[PDB]
Formats: structure tokens, sequence, C-alpha cells
């Protein structure tokens, strides 16, 4: 078996919990041995430990660089009542993000037989108050050296009351955004585009464009030209214009079962992968009632494969990297071959025309991925 | 022999929308409706010659006669000033007319049963003071009452690490009240429910002000009439609102904090004044193809529906059931004509995919307008 390494695993809730254990059992463990740092982020254990499993998991990701997370219930009122929660805990994704930092990149997985060639990887990057009555709401900046004092008028209230707010943004955040954007662009080998309003908010987004150019020229221009890739700034409307008439395959800096979300830290060494969808509670209820479900596992599978690909990149693990690539291959090939779940069958033929004989249920699709994975790993090597 | 329309303010535009405009009137509106027409030529040449005075006059005429219908007008930039030898770079007519009439903009997409996906109407409530921070310092925001009361200073941020950027935003109470009013007026006009989505938790005081004002206006004015129509209002949050929206049959008005089918309507808070216009521009590419003598295929549905929304509002005001039925008949003739298979190149592309658009799949502009004239005559003959 392949020697994997140190990987932080986080288990989730409901249907994604089931698919998680299936993915490991039938796809991961039979071929890879891992120094696994498992953390049970189910809602009942998060309640029992008072989100301490969440904090611990986040710090463990900070130590071992690579994390793979399953979808976990985010509690609201009906959740607190359902599980008898001691408190309405904050989102574990929120906690982990507030401990690790970084920027989130969402990539959709494109099959050549599903209605939509190269995927677009989209990455996204305050004092409010009431104002009782008429008056002057100004915003003033005073440098630390006291050289000047600049005061702008947000609005002069003469009609009556209202509401106001002020926002800020330091340079280091924009520099981290550009860092992770260029690193992701070089890791995938696809060009990078930055889209902003830039004209409406003249001063605000122009800073983003400028910092992106400074970092690109002082660090990445050479390596980009050395990989048939580049960076370029555009505006939102023109970005949609060229986008709706392009082959695809670029990092744009601004069925759900196929969306993959990955948090990339600015230092470039720490990465957390997770499906972009939720716990699929409706299908989990169908599973509780003994009915037949059909949940696409591709998003969580790709969380595992991207996490393993990053672990392999860190450990110089050629075998494990080949394994992750092989599993992604088996997935896209299995769907393109015709075997898929009901959601993809609906994306193709439209819901009211979906016959049963057009899709497989969750366990059948997992079995098919297992067969094709064993075949692929035996023949491709 | 023709329907008595009423007082309507017309605004003429530029280029391809100008051509399609004259086609819509000549072949669809005038043969069946007589109007006390307040025409205003908002073309770039007349706006230049009169020094944008025709824009102010047209806006004031809409404020007086309640119903306005506008054609797409060029908003001039540098290449426009260079093209027309403009004396000045005039402001956007939508900007002027909107700053004189107030109100809230509602955009509705027209859904055909053969178009890649009940319609959803989205009304939107810009002036933000942003600046760059060069180095360390204190960025504060201060409110000072008019009655000489103590001034309250909040710290937006203290920069000690280095530079950055900052900005400030505001919103008066009257603006939020106009937004909620126009939202309720549109909700009762369409008979669909109304939803308000905000970041009520992150911006507690800011969006909480919106939620509160919306609820207060709902209770001390409406709610009774909503219950009198099997409809309601409800505040929600962004993500759950997208959840309910993206998984419903459609048919609700969402208040937020293909272009040939998009219709834009400015609704004033008073509920009487309404200005309708297509959500697209003057279609310069098609107008240049039209100048060179080439064959164009520009969808007129958006402008036609501008006319039908304006006329339907005029009929609703004057209690003109005949004119209201005419507007409904024209809307239905449009959607039915497209669903019958006759359409323009953009819709043919939405159906058959762009690289596979064969000519025999669409009609040119004049052919499609002729078809709408035929089907309008037939339907109005059957009624
Ligand atoms: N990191 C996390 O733990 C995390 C992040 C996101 C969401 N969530 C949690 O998920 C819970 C419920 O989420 P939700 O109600 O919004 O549903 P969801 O999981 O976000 O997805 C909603 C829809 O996705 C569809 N779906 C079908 N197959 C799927 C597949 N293989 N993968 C993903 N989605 C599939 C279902 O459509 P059908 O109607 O046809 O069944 C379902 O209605 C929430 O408590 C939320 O906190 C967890
Ligand atoms: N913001 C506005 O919409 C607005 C408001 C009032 C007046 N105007 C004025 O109208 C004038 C003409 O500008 P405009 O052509 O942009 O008006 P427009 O009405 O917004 O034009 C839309 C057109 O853009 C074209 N297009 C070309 N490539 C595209 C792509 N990759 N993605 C999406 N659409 C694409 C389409 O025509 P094809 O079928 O040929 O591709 C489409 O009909 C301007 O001077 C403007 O000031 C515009
Ligand atoms: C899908 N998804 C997110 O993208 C996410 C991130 C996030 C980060 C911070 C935060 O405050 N929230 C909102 C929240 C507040 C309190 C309790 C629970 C959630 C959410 N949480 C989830 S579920
Ligand atoms: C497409 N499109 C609009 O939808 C639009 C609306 C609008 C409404 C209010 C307003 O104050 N402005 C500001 C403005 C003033 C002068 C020139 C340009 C913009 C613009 N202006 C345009 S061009």
């Amino acid at each position: 078996k392949i020697s994997g390494g140190s990987v932080v695993e986080m288990q989730g809730d409901e249907m994604t919990r089931i698919i998680w254990e299936l993915i490991k059992e039938k796809l991961i463990f039979p071929y890879v041995e891992l120094d696994l740092h498992s953390y049970d982020l189910g809602i009942e254990n998060r309640d029992a430990t008072n989100d301490q499993v969440t904090k611990d998991a986040a710090e463990a990701i900070k130590k071992h660089n690579v994390g793979v997370k399953c979808a976990t219930i985010t509690p609201d009122e009906k959740r607190v009542e359902e599980f008898k929660l001691k408190q309405m805990w904050k989102s574990p994704n929120g906690t982990i993000r507030n401990i690790l930092g970084g920027t989130v990149f969402r990539e959709a997985i494109i099959c050549k037989n599903i209605p939509r060639v190269k995927p677009i990887i989209i990455g996204h990057h305050a004092t409010d108050f009431v104002v009782p009555g008429p008056g002057k709401v100004e915003i003033t900046y005073t440098p630390s050296d006291g050289t000047q004092k600049v005061t702008y008028l947000v609005h002069n209230f003469e009609e009556g009351g209202g509401v106001a707010m002020g926002m800020y943004n330091q340079d280091k955040s924009i520099e981290d955004f550009a860092h992770s954007s260029f690193q992701m662009a070089l890791s995938k080998g696809w060009p990078l585009y930055l889209s902003t309003k830039n004209t409406i908010l003249k001063k605000y987004d122009g800073r983003f464009k400028d910092i992106f150019q400074e970092i690109y020229d002082k660090q990445y221009k050479s390596q980009f030209e050395a990989q048939k890739i580049w960076y370029e700034h555009r505006l939102i409307d023109d970005m949609v214009a060229q986008a709706m008439k392009s082959e695809g395959g670029f990092i744009w800096a601004c069925s759900l079962g196929m969306m993959t979300s990955v948090l990339v830290c600015p230092d470039g060494k720490t990465v957390e992968a997770e499906a972009a969808h939720g716990t699929v509670t409706r299908h989990y209820r169908m599973y509780q009632k003994g009915q037949e479900t059909s949940t696409n596992p591709i998003a969580s599978i790709f969380a595992w494969t991207r996490g393993l690909a990053h672990r392999a990149k860190l450990d110089n693990n050629k075998e494990l990297a080949f394994f992750a690539n092989a599993l992604e291959e088996v997935s896209i090939e299995t769907i393109e071959a015709g075997f898929m779940t009901k959601d993809l069958a609906a994306c193709i033929k439209g819901l009211p025309n979906v016959q049963r004989s057009d899709y497989l249920n969750t366990f059948e699709f997992m079995d098919k991925l297992g067969e094709n994975l064993k075949i692929k790993l035996a023949q491709a090597k």
C-alpha cells in the first residue's frame, strides 16, 4: 500500500457522513496508509465537547498542513431544538477559517457529457451606527506623524435621521490575496484574472489592482512566462464578456454535488479541502425512512483527492500524487461513461423525464467507482 | 374605433433602439390606441442642441402625467463626445430622470416555456466616499448633531502595520421608506409576495434599520391589503432567501440591499408615477450593421413590454379596462409569438446554442415585427 503521510480528517453529519465513510472504506484506505488525525465534528460530539473538537481540529490542520473536511450541521433554532444543543454553536467552517486564515477557491468539476471545457476557478477575498437625527457624518484620516488631516463628508443629514457605516482594509490582506492567487495560478497552470468595479469606487479597488501588479512583477512574472501562463487585470463586465466566449480554464479573483471548495492559506503550505455543498439533510431523511437515495459523492471525493495531491506535493510523494490523479480520473471517466446519480441524470434529461434506468443509487455508484478504480489502478501502471 | 389611451410621456432614444421604437409604435401601438402624446426626443443630437434641457423637460412631464415610457438613450463617454462633436459630456438621462422622480427600480425577466431557465421581479435600492490610506494613522468616522449636541466619534480602524484603504457609506430614513413603499406598491400591483433580504446580523444597526423600517411600514399601512389578496411580506436573510428562491416555482418580488427579454421599471413611492424602459442599451453593433446595409436581428420584446407596462399602468390609473386588456393582449401576443417558434437570433442562440444558429431558425428585425403585427391583429380580432 501507498505510504500517505500526516492528514487531518474531519467527520461530518448526516448523508455526507455516510458518503464520507463510504469514500474512505471503498476508495481511500484499501490503497493508502495514513498517519490519520481524525476529528469527529458531528453535531453531538461538538455539543459534548463544547466545540473543543472544532478548535482542536483547526489547530491540528495548522500543524499538519493538510486537512480534509466533511459537511457538518450548522446549528439554528430548529437544530438546537432537534438535538437538545447546549448552545447555538458557530459554524465550524467559521472557526477553522478564523484560526487558519487564507482565501477560499471554488472550482466546479466539469464532465464532458453534462450540461455546463476547462474549469473556471473562482476565488473571493466594519463600523456601523444609527445617527439619531440631522447632522454631519464625516470620515477623517489622520497620519501617525500628524503631518496632515483629511476629512471627507459621507453625507450631511438635514432631512432627518438615517444610518451610516465605515469600512477599512489593510495592505497585508490584499497582499495575501494576491499571493494565494498567483500560487494557485501556478499550481493549476491556468492564467489569473482580477475583476473589480475600480471605476465606481475609484480609490478602493484600484489599490487591489495596483498591489496585484506590484506582486506579479516583483515575484511571479518570470515563472508565469515560464509556464505558458500570465496575469491580467480586467473589469467585471468585460470579464463576463470574454468569459462567456472563452474555452475556460483560468483563476478568477473577485449540480451542487460537483462543486469543490478549498481554503488556501497565504503562506502556501496549508490547505483545507471540502465539498462546497452541505449535509444533504433531505436525502439523509430518506435514508432514515429506509428509502432509496442517490447522492453524488464527487464533491467530497475531490476534497479527498485534492488534499492528497497537496500532501503528496509537500512530501515529494510521487506514488500518492499518481494515486490522487488516478482517482479523479476514475471519477470523471465513470460519469462520462454513463454511470451517474439522479442529480446528474436530471441535469442532462430534465427532471420530469428522469427514468430510474438512467441513474444509480448512492451505494451502486460507489461500487462502480470502486470497480473502475481497481481496474484503473491495475491497468494504468 | 380606437382605444382612448390618455396622457402618456414618450421619450425617444438612439440607434437600433430608435429604429425598433418607431417600428413598435407604427406597427403595434398607433393602429389601435389614440394617445395624448407628450413626445420628447432624447436622442444625443437633440440633447446636445438643447443642452440636455429636453431631458429635464421630459422628466418633469413624467412627474406631471404619471406615466412615462423611455427608449434606450446613449450615455456619452469620450468616444461618444469625439463621435458626435459633443459640446459637453452630458449626464445619463436615467440618472437625471431618476434623480428628479425618485423611486425604486424593478427589473423583471420574461420567461418562455421553451427558454433555458414564473418570473421573479428584483428591485434594487453608489454614493460612497472611498479613499486610499498611504501609511499608518487613525481612520475615524464622526457624527456631529445639528443641534450642537456632543459629537460621537467611532474608530473605523487604527493602522499601525502600514497603509490600506477606507470608505464610508450612508442611508437616510426617507430613502428606506421610499424603498419599502415602492416595494409594497409593486407587491400589490403584481399580486405576488414580497421578500426583503439583508445582512441583518453582520451589519446589525445598518441592515437592522432596513428590516425595522420595512416591518413598521408593513404594519401601519399595508398588511391589511396583503391579507385581502392571499399574499404577504416577510424578511429573510441572504442565503436562506437564495435557498427558497432557487428552489421554488417562481413568482415573488425580491427587494435587494437575455437582455432582449429584460424589462426595467422605475416605481415612485407615491404609487401613481411609473416610468418603463427596456433594460438593455441602444444595441450599437446591430445599429452599425444596420447602417452598413447588413441584416440585423434585434429582439424588440423588451421595448414592447416597456410600452405594455406603461400602458397597463395608465389604464390602471384611469380605470381604462379596454386599454388594460389591450396591454395584456400585446404581452400575450409577444410571449405566444416566441413560444410558437418565431424569434430573433439571440433567442435562437439561447435554444440551439450559438455556434449552431442557422438562419432558418430566426427572423430578422422587420420580419419579427411583422409577425407580431399579424398575431396582434388576429388576437384582437378574436377578442
Ligand atoms: N462544512 C459543512 O459542514 C457544511 C457546509 C455547507 C452546508 N452544510 C450543512 O448542510 C446542512 C443542510 O444543507 P442544505 O439543506 O442547504 O442542503 P445542501 O447539502 O446544501 O444541498 C442542498 C441540495 O443539494 C442536493 N444534492 C443532491 N445530491 C447532492 C450531492 N451528492 N452533494 C451535494 N448536494 C446534493 C439536494 O437536492 P434535492 O432536493 O434534489 O435532494 C439538496 O436539496 C446545513 O445544516 C448546513 O449547515 C455543512
Ligand atoms: N447600461 C445599458 O445597458 C445602457 C443604458 C442606456 C443606453 N445605453 C447605451 O447603449 C449604447 C450601446 O452599448 P451596448 O451595446 O452595450 O448596449 P447593450 O444593450 O447593453 O448591448 C448589449 C449587447 O451586447 C452584445 N454582446 C457582444 N458580446 C457579448 C458578450 N460576450 N456577452 C454578452 N453580450 C455581448 C449583444 O449583442 P450581440 O447579439 O451582437 O452579441 C447584446 O445585445 C451605449 O452607448 C450605452 O450608453 C446602454
Ligand atoms: C456554508 N457556510 C459557510 O460558508 C460558513 C462560514 C461562516 C463563517 C462565519 C460565520 O459567522 N458564519 C455564519 C454563522 C454564524 C453563527 C453560527 C453559524 C454560522 C458562517 N458557514 C457555513 S454553514
Ligand atoms: C445604464 N445606466 C443606469 O442604469 C444608470 C442609472 C443611474 C441612476 C442614478 C444615478 O445617479 N446615476 C448616476 C449617473 C449620472 C450621470 C451619468 C451616469 C450615471 C445613474 N445610468 C446608466 S448610464
